């Protein structure tokens, strides 16, 4: 057949466990005697769309979860048939990052969302709370050092802060979301950024502050704190910084929302070995020693099982992330959440340097997006 009858092809992104992924794939083939084969092809996210509108391709497909709305709209996922007892296996947050029109169209793998770091030799006990922050700056600035560098010129790393008192990308019900009901000019998204731009105003934090200043500011020690994601920890110079990671700051009393991506596992439409693929993920992957396989050779991050997460939460860095992204917003997989980038990343910037009022920043964003 075009996708081969009765053995499993799996792409993975060649940033992840592969080589894990394979070890289980190994387990599957001993017990079944079929045959697994694990690859991460260049650009497979956008080779997969490719080969499988032609009913072509991996069997099974790895990916951040926002980009299978894309592929679910074009019908190149299967409708996957976990039982009840199986989705309880998972935080049920999860579930919901892999609907599409209602339906479910993925396995969750993994979880990510930002965190807030800190320097443990600069601030033993970080802040819970961005009010405190102006007063921990000008605390820190007298000693020579700042209290918080983080990238200031993506939507992505300043959306929790807008976001905290009420602010959302786009409403999710019952599976879906409401393309009208936009909360980027509501009272809470001008809160959050107004009271961001104060930051910058106050000089506490530079406008300008970009990933590359953040990151070297906060390797060198001169910064007690950032805001960073999993796969910034392994470059963090332990050498050099005792660092933690730890819940974001609240906002007006509410938890900041960084958006969460969640790895997940779909089935091509066009696989014959859909119950092969099943059985693979849900009793082979997605088990305590199927994880750790994979997470051995490239950290998961927090993982959507929850007994394996029970148990990487030892990890004081994990448990944040999971606490992050339990309180975050699933990133939208809708076609308008490309319009939500470019437009907040505008509102943010011009809100910034003064080229516009905070509400009238979010205000133009909020009409683009909803247009
Ligand atoms: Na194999
Ligand atoms: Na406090
Ligand atoms: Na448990
Ligand atoms: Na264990
Ligand atoms: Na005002
Ligand atoms: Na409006």
């Amino acid at each position: 057949m075009k996708i081969e009858e009765g053995k499993l092809v799996i792409w993975i992104n060649g940033d992840k466990g592969y080589n894990g992924l394979a070890e289980v794939g190994k387990k599957f083939e001993k017990d079944t005697g079929i045959k697994v084969t694990v690859e991460h092809p260049d650009k497979l996210e956008e080779k997969f769309p490719q080969v499988a509108a032609t009913g072509d391709g991996p069997d099974i497909i790895f990916w951040a979860h926002d980009r299978f709305g894309g592929y679910a709209q074009s019908g190149l996922l299967a409708e996957i048939t976990p039982d009840k007892a199986f989705q309880d296996k998972l935080y049920p947050f999860t579930w919901d990052a892999v609907r599409y029109n209602g339906k479910l169209i993925a396995y969750p793998i993994a979880v990510e969302a930002l965190s807030l770091i800190y320097n443990k030799d600069l601030l033993p006990n970080p802040p819970k709370t961005w009010e405190e922050i102006p007063a921990l700056d000008k605390e820190l600035k007298a000693k020579g050092k700042s209290a918080l560098m983080f990238n200031l010129q993506e939507p992505y790393f300043t959306w929790p802060l807008i976001a905290a008192d009420g602010g959302y990308a786009f409403k999710y019900e019952n599976g879906k979301y409401d393309i009208k009901d936009v909360g980027v000019d509501n009272a809470g998204a001008k809160a959050g950024l107004t009271f961001l731009v104060d930051l910058i105003k106050n000089k506490h934090m530079n406008a300008d502050t970009d990933y590359s200043i953040a990151e070297a500011a906060f390797n060198k020690g001169e910064t007690a704190m950032t805001i960073n994601g999993p796969w910034a920890w392994s470059n963090i110079d332990t050498s050099k910084v005792n660092y933690g990671v730890t819940v974001l700051p609240t906002f007006k009393g509410q938890p900041s929302k960084p958006f969460v991506g969640v790895l997940s596992a779909g089935i091509n439409a066009a696989s014959p070995n859909k119950e092969l693929a099943k059985e693979f993920l849900e009793n082979y992957l997605l088990t305590d020693e199927g994880l750790e396989a994979v997470n051995k050779d490239k950290p998961l991050g927090a993982v959507a099982l929850k007994s394996y997460e029970e148990e990487l939460a030892k990890d004081p860095r994990i448990a944040a992330t999971m606490e992050n992204a339990q309180k975050g917003e699933i990133m939208p997989n809708i076609p308008q959440m490309s319009a939500f980038w470019y437009a907040v990343r505008t509102a943010v910037i011009n809100a910034a340097s003064g080229r516009q009022a905070v509400d009238e920043a979010l205000k133009d964003a909020q009409t683009r997006i909803t247009k």
